[PDB]
């Protein structure tokens, strides 16, 4: 039987609680990491936080016009536009503290936090995973990939390379410090896309990673994104993809078929 | 000018937990707009604040941090907040200790007892035009003693940068020595006037970082405050040695900086 292990893995840090369930095995709530809601530093990074360096708008409205300096890819409901390049996404510049606009303007989606109801759950083959507890329309903001900010050289020397997100060159490592997104599994048929966002600062070395639904997501459906080739070139030697989709490109079988395809 | 008019519904532009309206029933002065309202301190040059999460002293509390075992409370001497988020009656309102609130490195929940200042403005305040001191800040409700009012927010600057600034009216003194300058970038607290009989006390607080060069300034009521009462604190002698260009218009029987007070001292 499916049991609710933890009522909130975020410990009240998010807008909504993120419960943890397990109806697959006897694994307890993971506690080998520190849940953080915002990105952290473990060495001097000196993020350029000069308020005068911020590109900002002069809008006195809610920022729905084409005249907003900060195109604005959000619609009235905070969703990415249908015409948004889900293949090669542009950089998003949300409104900030230098903008003359109100805190509740239409260009502050990611900075307003988690709004969708998510659950941490035990998958059959991929350990822990994240699923939707509600229907999620296309282009809705899900969560941010939060972790520890580190150099690519620091990433290369890390014992655990399982929770790394490449920024461009810098990485977010969610191994020791992370949020709900450190539990999102790889899918060869993904339903979320990562987006580089700028909010309170505009230092190009450190974009913030925001996940948006790339299609309408059904209740109970597992969230996942394409981890990319860098992860799968390192990791395939140790384990293969268990997504079980008909389009799987990293399975063991798919790996055996392409290795045999040449000869 | 005769009747009190609402000049702005929210000077904070939705940035605070509550709207901070502006009124004027004294003169023709419109809503001040010669500054940028910010809800958190800003920087205009590298302050190199130590934000290394590993440098944070944090607690191991698995409860709500009400026990004497809370490392964050022990640093503050004891956690000075009561159950309702108010400073204790025994709190040194004359020489306040440094407050270390819980942070992101603490194992405790976001709703623990040691996170008052980091939760923002809860009291209802108004920006209003005073008779003699330009703009001022008053309570739109009764405020018990030890309640958190607002933070003194502004631009972080060196003492050397402060010395060269044309306007020295919005400075709060905190790598050597640093200042908060609310002249160009500030929050509702840049409008709080000096009172020789003050009802608020500034407190040095640490939250997300513990870089001792940069405490955050939190105002707490030093006594029970009545509705409509003007908020004010003692600006101290550094301001009054430079400024007393003009004299104190607080009009209290205890005034130590009025033209009358300065004349009686010298004579
Ligand atoms: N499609 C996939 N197939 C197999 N394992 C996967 C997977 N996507 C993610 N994983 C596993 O999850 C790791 C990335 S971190 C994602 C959360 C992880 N399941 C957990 O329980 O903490 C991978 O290195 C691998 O161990
Ligand atoms: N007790 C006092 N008497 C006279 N002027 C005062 C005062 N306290 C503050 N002020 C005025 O307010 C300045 C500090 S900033 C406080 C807000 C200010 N009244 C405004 O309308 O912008 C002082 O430099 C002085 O100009
Ligand atoms: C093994 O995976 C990676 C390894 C590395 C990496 C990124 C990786 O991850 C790709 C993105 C999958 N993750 C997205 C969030 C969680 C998984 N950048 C690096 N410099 C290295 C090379 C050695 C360190
Ligand atoms: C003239 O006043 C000050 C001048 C200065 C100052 C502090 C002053 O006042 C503080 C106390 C009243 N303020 C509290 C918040 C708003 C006013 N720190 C400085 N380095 C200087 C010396 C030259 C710049
Ligand atoms: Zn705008
Ligand atoms: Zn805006
Ligand atoms: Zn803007
Ligand atoms: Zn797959
Ligand atoms: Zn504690
Ligand atoms: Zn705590
Ligand atoms: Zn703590
Ligand atoms: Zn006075």
């Amino acid at each position: 039987t499916e049991k609710i292990i933890c009522r909130d893995v975020a410990r009240g840090y998010e807008n909504v609680p993120i419960p943890c369930v397990n109806g697959v095995d006897g694994e307890p709530c993971p506690e080998d990491y520190k849940y953080i809601s915002e990105n952290c530093e473990t060495s001097t990074m000196n993020i350029d936080r000069n308020i005068t360096h911020l590109q900002h708008c002069t809008c006195v409205d809610d920022c729905s016009s084409s005249n907003c300096l900060c195109r604005c890819w959000y619609d009235k409901d905070g969703r990415l536009l249908q015409e948004f390049n889900k293949i090669e996404p542009p950089l998003i510049f949300e409104c900030n503290q230098a903008c003359s606009c109100w805190r509740n303007c239409k260009n502050r989606v990611v900075q307003s936090g988690i709004k969708v109801r998510l659950q941490l759950y035990r998958t059959a083959k991929m350990g822990w995973g994240v699923r939707a507890l509600q229907t999620i329309p296309q282009g809705t903001f899900i969560c941010e990939y939060v972790g520890e900010l580190i150099s690519d050289a620091e990433a290369d020397v890390r014992e655990d390379d399982s929770y790394l997100f490449d920024l461009d060159v810098y990485c977010i490592d969610a191994r020791y410090y992370g949020n709900i997104s450190r539990f999102i599994n790889h899918l060869c048929d993904p339903n979320i896309i990562p987006v580089r966002v700028f909010m309170l600062h505009q230092d190009l070395r450190f974009p913030r990673i925001a996940f948006f639904s790339s299609r309408d997501i059904r209740t109970g459906e597992e969230l996942g994104f394409d981890y990319g080739d860098r992860f799968w070139d390192i990791k395939s030697k140790y384990f293969t993809c268990q997504c079980g989709s008909e389009k799987c490109k990293h399975s063991a079988e798919a790996i055996a078929l392409e290795q045999s395809r040449l000869a």
